[PDB]
């Protein structure tokens, strides 16, 4: 599913990621969108073999399991395929704990280029939420 700007916002609020570990849901909201382009089909294999998946490009080296990641961790403890979903529960419930794990939406990397110091709160302008 690629979903829309606020369609997305609203499910991440109503997933509970809006402030989720002081991050803002427009936070959420630019990451999806630099990820993915708000797309839950989104895989992109990277250079350790590893490959991200969905709307939040949540990796097989650390987080899913996809089967083809030798020495991978799965520490979301759920197939990668789940983060294709177009409910987008498994991925928001894994970014939960990718984001509490110290390093904070650091692990995405094209949030901390692209949204981090950025006005992310301009990506849930005019959502009715
Ligand atoms: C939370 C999450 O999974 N974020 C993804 C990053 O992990 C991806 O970055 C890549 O991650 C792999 C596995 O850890 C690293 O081997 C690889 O070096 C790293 N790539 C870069 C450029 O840092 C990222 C890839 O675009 O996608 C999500 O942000
Ligand atoms: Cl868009
Ligand atoms: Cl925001
Ligand atoms: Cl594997
Ligand atoms: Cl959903
Ligand atoms: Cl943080
Ligand atoms: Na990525
Ligand atoms: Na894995």
């Amino acid at each position: 599913k690629v979903f829309g700007r606020c369609e997305l916002a609203a499910a991440m609020k109503r997933h509970g990621l809006d402030n989720y570990r002081g991050y803002s849901l427009g936070n959420w909201v630019c990451a999806a969108k630099f990820e993915s382009n708000f797309n839950t089909q989104a895989t992109n294999r990277n250079t350790d073999g590893s490959t991200d998946y969905g709307i939040l490009q949540i990796n097989s080296r650390w987080w899913c399991n996809d089967g083809r990641t030798p020495g991978s961790r799965n520490l979301c403890n759920i197939p990668c395929s789940a983060l294709l979903s177009s409910d987008i529960t498994a991925s928001v419930n894994c970014a939960k704990k990718i984001v509490s794990d110290g390093n904070g939406m650091n692990a995405w990397v094209a949030w901390r280029n692209r949204c981090k110091g950025t006005d992310v709160q301009a990506w849930i302008r005019g959502c009715r939420l």
